[PDB]
């Protein structure tokens, strides 16, 4: 998972913020899934009581 | 000439873009011509072979 912060200070002052007061923190990741043998998986739909 | 680069990642990631996916990179100069004697220049005009 990649982790991105940027306190507020310098590093955030902008044309659209001179001072500096904002911030954020953002996560993103890659993900994906690869079925080697479906022939394993099984599976039973079935209702459910209260 | 004067270049600049900006690989994406943390110096990218902006308020608008918390993510920081894009990048850019720009060359700019300055031009300008004097002409002293315009006498000293010549040219002839022609129409040329296909």
């Amino acid at each position: 998972f990649t982790v991105m912060t940027k306190m507020p200070g310098k590093e955030t002052a902008d044309r659209n913020d001179p001072y500096g007061e904002t911030g954020f923190s953002s996560i993103k990741w890659y993900y994906g899934i690869l079925v080697k043998r479906p022939e394993r998986l099984a599976l039973i739909k079935t209702v459910a009581p209260l």
